[PDB]
Formats: structure tokens, sequence, C-alpha cells
DNA sequence: CGGCGGAATTCCCCGG
DNA sequence: CCGGGGAATTCCGCCG
């Protein structure tokens, strides 16, 4: 029944604040601590998906901002 | 000089299949033209292909190639 | 020779 | 951790 809130695949829990697949988990981990510097090539309003969240890391980190994602939580 | 890739408009290294190219280029259209063709654009398809953004959307990287005129029999 | 196709190699992101 | 797979550079075979 319950979906993550960045990419909408199945959740495996509450993680860094926010219910997420373990994929955008471990996005979000590595993003934050490499403090990575993404470019869009789109809009910055990318659709993100299982499929498509490969494409624009850019807009995938910042729905995890946006969607409450944090370290220390 | 120079010339520019008529894909991504990164110096281009020569005539690729058909097309003023990058090496980049070249090897992505080769692996694409083979490759399962499913590529998903998330955004609306003009997404801007250059030397940064390139990695970012394949489907938009291929359809510039082809636009372009690239194919495996030149 | 130089140009092009292409395989091989290296590098890195991604996800289980 | 690890393996899978794409990206891009490197290296080689062929031919005009
Ligand atoms: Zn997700
Ligand atoms: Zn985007
Ligand atoms: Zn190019
Ligand atoms: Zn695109």
């Amino acid at each position: 029944p319950k979906l993550c809130l960045v990419c909408s695949d199945e959740a495996s829990g509450c993680h860094y604040g926010v219910l997420t697949c373990g994929s955008c988990k471990v996005f979000f981990k590595r993003a934050v601590e490499g403090q990575h510097n993404y470019l869009c090539a789109g809009r910055n309003d990318c659709i993100i998906d299982k499929i498509r969240r490969k494409n624009c890391p850019a807009c995938r980190y910042r729905k995890c901002l946006q969607a409450g994602m944090n370290l220390e939580a």
C-alpha cells in the first residue's frame, strides 16, 4: 500500500525523516555528504519515478529536500 | 579550427556514422542503436544536450543523434 | 600515412 | 560490501 514520497517506488520505511525506498535513502545520503552540485538538463520540474529517477539527480535531490529529508532527524 | 559535435556541441573527433561528432557521442549511438531502445525522458523531450548535461537524458541524446542523421550503414 | 569502426579498458553511479 | 551497467577514453584492425 505504501510508496516512496520521492520516486513513488515501494518504500522500505521512514528514512531521514521521510518515507522512502532504499535507493532514495542511499541516494540522499551520498548526495549530502558528497556536497554534490547537480545540474538539470530540463526545467527543474523533472518527473521522478522508478525508471526516470536515474536521469536527473538534481530534481531527485531537490525532491528529497522538499519532502523534508535531513541527516539529523 | 575548431569543429563541433552536431549532437552535444563538444569538440568533434571526426565524422562518425555519417555525422560530425565527438568520440563520446560516437560510442553512445553505437550502444543505443544496438540496445533495448526503450529510453525514457524525465522532461519534455527537449532536454539540453551538451558536454555537461549529455549524461542526464539518453532519450534526448539518442533523438538528437537520429535527427542529426547518424546511422550504422554510414 | 590518416580516418573510421569497434573492441577493450577504466571510471563511476546505482541499487540489492 | 558487491555486481551490473552506462559513460568515455584508449587501443587496435582495416582500408583508401
Ligand atoms: Zn524512492
Ligand atoms: Zn531535472
Ligand atoms: Zn558529442
Ligand atoms: Zn530528455
